[PDB]
Formats: structure tokens, sequence, C-alpha cells
């Protein structure tokens, strides 16, 4: 059936989604942003990537932006100089470098009425972000599945206490790939299609990696998967509680049928392996501690075992319970 668990995750889905007045907010946060970039470099682009552009935002958000310049013009400089002159503007935070890579991170705003925890990172020239968010788009509208499942499996993350990079547990965007990847390479018929493997894609080259796939998304026929949200959310959970194997295998979008082993990518950290799309050499879930992928399976379990309960009524609700 699914019938209720469907009609369950569109009203969670509605209220843990980004409301309109937010991104409105955020959208304006960005205009004031892009004035004070204009004032110090008149070249330098400023421009969102991650779930805000993707539209893959849930309420109250971290910010995640970009600028773009000339390769020329040494990014620490006017990252300085951009830190400055948001300082200036009353914006709170840090400039930070790792190793050659500059890194903004605002915490506050004092004068321009975003809020006293408006949380932003501001990256320089980091094109391959700004890619893969092109990527994780353009599947957004060929799909309107996706959007609420992603959603609410970031949502059910949180509330597990499995989302913590930081912390041996896995980031969003990792949760995110892991989605898709159920959604091309697993669940039959398939969602999606793999755009980057589509014979329609053109190979571009961006900081020495490929970000090139199928674009057109108009000329993509519509999928022959008709599962409700619902259903592809117990599929999902089953997937990765029981039949997907992390201690051997990798979750890629490179492979006709989304067969990798650890070995051939030379991956033996790599408790879980996620290969980005675009950057290979990047393990998304190097974060996942021995401990927190034991949690992270146990609570795909849990999720499976609620949505195969026998026992009526269901408590659809302790899917998003605070563990
Ligand atoms: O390993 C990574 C992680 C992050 N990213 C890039 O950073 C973006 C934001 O990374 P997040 O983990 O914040 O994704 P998110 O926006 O969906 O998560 P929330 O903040 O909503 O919790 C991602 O969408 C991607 O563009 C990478 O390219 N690689
Ligand atoms: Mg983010």
């Amino acid at each position: 059936s699914h019938k209720e668990f469907t009609k369950f995750c569109y009203e969670v889905y509605n209220e843990i989604k980004i409301s309109d007045k937010e991104f409105k907010e955020k959208r304006a946060a960005l205009d004031t942003l892009r004035l004070c970039l204009k004032r110090i470099s008149p070249d330098a682009e400023l421009v969102a990537f991650g779930s805000l552009e993707s539209g893959l935002a849930l309420k109250n958000s971290d910010m995640d932006l970009c600028v773009l310049m000339d390769s020329r013009v040494q990014s620490d400089t006017i990252a300085l100089q951009f830190y400055e002159e948001l300082i200036a503007e009353g914006f709170e935070g840090k400039f930070l470098q790792r190793a050659r890579i500059p890194i903004i991170k605002l915490t506050s705003d004092t004068k321009n009425g975003f809020g006293a925890s408006f949380q932003c990172d501001i990256g320089f020239n980091n094109r391959l972000a700004i890619h893969n968010t092109l990527l994780l788009s353009s599947y957004t509208k060929l799909d309107a599945r996706l959007k609420p499942m992603v959603l609410l499996v970031k949502h059910w993350a949180k509330r597990k206490q499995i989302n913590s990079p930081y912390f041996g547990t896995l980031s969003s965007y990792g949760y995110v790939l892991m989605v898709l990847y159920y959604l091309i390479h697993v669940i039959k018929p398939p969602v999606f299609p793999n755009l980057l493997l589509s014979p329609l894609k053109q190979e571009k080259i961006v900081d020495g990696f490929d970000v090139g796939f199928d674009d057109k998304l108009e000329d993509i026929p519509p999928s022959q998967n008709y599962s409700s949200l619902g259903s592809l959310l117990h599929g999902f959970f089953r997937f990765y509680a029981y039949k997907f194997e992390p201690r051997e295998k990798v979750v890629t979008f490179r492979r006709p049928d989304g067969y990798l082993t650890k070995q051939e990518k030379g991956w033996t950290r790599y408790i879980l392996a996620i290969e980005d799309p675009f950057e290979i050499s990047h393990n998304v879930g190097r974060t996942v501690s021995s401990s927190g992928l034991y949690r992270i399976r146990g609570e795909f379990m849990a999720a499976s075992r609620l949505l195969n309960s026998r026992s009526y009524p269901i408590p659809y609700d302790s899917l998003f319970e605070e563990a």
C-alpha cells in the first residue's frame, strides 16, 4: 500500500521545507553580500551553491557561497579585502586558510537585519561545488519526487544524530548522493537515468575533473517508475539497511551498473565509501567512523522495520523522533 505513509511524508515535507519568507530573505542577504563584493572587486562574481540553490533546503539552513574570479588574481588577497568589507558592514565571522584555500565563515549579522544567527560559508573558486549543484538541480527538475524525499531523508538523519561529519557520521550532501544512487542504479524501473553516462553527455573539464553531464532535460523521457514517495523512501531505507555492503562496495555514478569495489578504487578514511560524481578522488563519506557507520546502519534498519511493521497503527511519527 504505502498510501498513509505517503500522505504523512507530504505533511512533514510541507512543514520542514524552506518557506517563501526565508527564501526571499536569503536572496536579500545575497544581494547585500554582492554589493560589498562590488565595492572591493567589480570583476568578481558571488554565487550560491548547495541546497538553497538546488532547491533542496530545509528551514533554517546554512548558506553556501562562492566567489568566482580570474585565476591569475590571487585568492587570499581578495578574500581578506572582502572579509574586511563584510566586518565593516556589520557581519561577524572568521577569515581562515586551509593549505592554499581561503574561506570566510560568517556567523552573525548585527546591522542589515538578517539575524543574530545568520550562517554562511564563502569559498573562493570552488567551481566543482557549483557543478555538483547544477547536477542535483537538474535531477530536481526531472522528477518531482526527488525534493520531498531528500528533505525527509535529511530531516531523518538530523533527528537521528547521524548527520554530523565532525562527529563520525555523514554530511547532508552524502545523503543526497545515497538517495540519487538509489534512484538511478538500484530501484527498478529506474527513477532517473545516469546523466554523466548518457550518450548525449559532452565532456567538460574543470580543475582537472570532467563535470560534463546531459543537461538537455526537456528531451529526457519521464520515469517509468510509478512508486509513491512512501514506497520510494521505504525502498531506500531497505536497500541501505540490508542489501548495500559498506565494507566492500562504493556508492558511484561512474558505472553503467553502479558496481564498484573499494579495491578497484584503492579505498581499503574509507569505512563508508561514496565517490563524488565529479571529484572522483574525493570520498564524500570519509568523515564516517566505525561507530558512526554502526549507528547509520542501525537507523536504516530501524526505519525499515518501522515501515515493515505489522503492528497497527504504525507510529510513523517515530521516524522523525530524536534518538
Ligand atoms: O563533500 C562535499 C560536501 C559538500 N559539497 C558541496 O557543498 C554543498 C553543501 O554541503 P552540505 O553538506 O551543507 O549540503 P546541504 O546544503 O544539502 O546540507 P544542509 O546544509 O542543508 O544541512 C553541497 O551541496 C555541495 O555543493 C561538496 O561538493 N562535497
Ligand atoms: Mg549547506
